[PDB]
C-alpha cells in the first residue's frame, strides 16, 4: 500500500471514493467533502509526505507542481474572479489529515485575515 | 517589479528581511494578521499565480521550502498556515506573487 493509510492514501489507491478533477503520475485533485466556499478542492501528492514542515529539499518541484495543477484546475473550473490557495501545518494551522495538501477555494469573496 | 514588492527587492524601501537567496526574498508583512506573519516572494516578476508558467514550477516550490525553513527558524513549532491569494475574490493585494506564512496563534476555519 504505497501512499500511506491516511484517508488521502486510500483515495489515491481508489479504495475510498472521491470526485476527482485531475490526476497525473505526481498528484491528484479532488473536491473537498466539507467545502468552505462554493468551489473547494484539494491537490495532493501521490508521494506520502506527512506535512510541509518535514518536506525534503528534493520535494521542491513536487510542491510547485501542486500549485501549477491547482491554478490550472481553478481555471478549468471557471474561477475567473480568483481564488485562495491554503496549506495547513500542525495544530495552529488546523491540520486534520497528515498527508500534505493544497486547498483551493473560490466562487465567493474570500476575507482577510485568512482565519 | 512595478510594485511595492519590486521596490522591496531592489532595496529601495525598508523591510525587515528574514532570508534572501539568488531567486527569492522573505520578509515580515507590514500589516501582520498573526504574531508571526511574513511573505516569501520570487525575485522574478510573476504578477499572479494564474499566469505562472510550467517551468516556474521548481521556483514556486522553492518559495514553500524557504517558507517552511523560515517558519522553523522563527520558532513556529506549534504550526502555521501558508496562503497564496489570486485575483479579487482571492483578495490579492499586490500583483507580484507572494506566499503568506502566518503563525503564533490558532488559525481558524474557514480561511476567510
Ligand atoms: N473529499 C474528501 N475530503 C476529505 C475527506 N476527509 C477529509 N477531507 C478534507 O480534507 C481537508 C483536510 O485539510 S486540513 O487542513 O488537514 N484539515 C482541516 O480540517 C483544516 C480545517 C480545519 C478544521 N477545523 C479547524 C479548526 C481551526 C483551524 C482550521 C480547521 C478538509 O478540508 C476535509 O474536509 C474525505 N474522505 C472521503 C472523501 N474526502
Amino acid at each position: 500500500r504505497p501512499g500511506g493509510d491516511t484517508i488521502f492514501g486510500k483515495i489515491i489507491r481508489k479504495e475510498i471514493p472521491a470526485k476527482i478533477i485531475f490526476e497525473d503520475d505526481r498528484c491528484l485533485a479532488f473536491h473537498d467533502i466539507s467545502p468552505q466556499a462554493p468551489t473547494h478542492f484539494l491537490v495532493i501528492p501521490k508521494k506520502h509526505i506527512s506535512q510541509i514542515s518535514v518536506a525534503e529539499d528534493d520535494d521542491e518541484s513536487l510542491l510547485g507542481h501542486l500549485m501549477i495543477v491547482g491554478k490550472k484546475c481553478a481555471a478549468d473550473l471557471g474561477l475567473n474572479k480568483g481564488y485562495r490557495m491554503v496549506v495547513n501545518e500542525g495544530s495552529d494551522g488546523g491540520q486534520s489529515v497528515y498527508h500534505v495538501h493544497l486547498h483551493v477555494l473560490g466562487g465567493r469573496q474570500m476575507h482577510w485575515p485568512p482565519g
